[PDB]
């Protein structure tokens, strides 16, 4: 499993990739059978093709870290971020990721809902 420093690096890079919107690079950071859990109790997204399709649908956007990555010794980490984007809207999110032996995202948990949305 990646160390804590490696997890920090990985999750930072993930943010960069989402910010530029490089879908292929994003998808490759995920394990081939990765699972992305939904904060809405919808079915999880499973596997690179579904993850790709969802990132393609999902992607006019700015994503940034609002604070340091919190890395662990168990190959996982959590980070706070803000997504910004007709009005000036923001969404506050926390992402939790568990990585496999190859430094790829094995599982992802996403924390946010409408209460974290600000339309201003």
């Amino acid at each position: 499993l990646p160390t804590a420093q490696e997890v920090q690096g990985l999750m930072a890079r993930f943010i960069e990739l989402v910010d530029v919107g490089d879908i292929e690079a994003i998808v490759q950071m995920y394990a081939d059978d990765a699972t992305v859990e939904s904060p809405f109790g919808q079915p999880p997204i499973h596997g690179r093709e579904q993850i790709a399709a969802h990132y393609r649908q999902w992607l006019k956007f700015r994503v940034s870290l609002t604070g340091p990555v919190r890395a662990s010794h168990n190959g996982s980490g959590a980070m706070p971020l803000r997504k910004e984007w007709g009005q000036p809207s923001a969404l506050d999110v926390i992402l939790v990721m568990r990585f496999d032996e190859h430094g790829r995202i094995q599982t992802e948990q996403r924390y946010w809902s409408e209460v974290n949305l600000s339309v201003r």
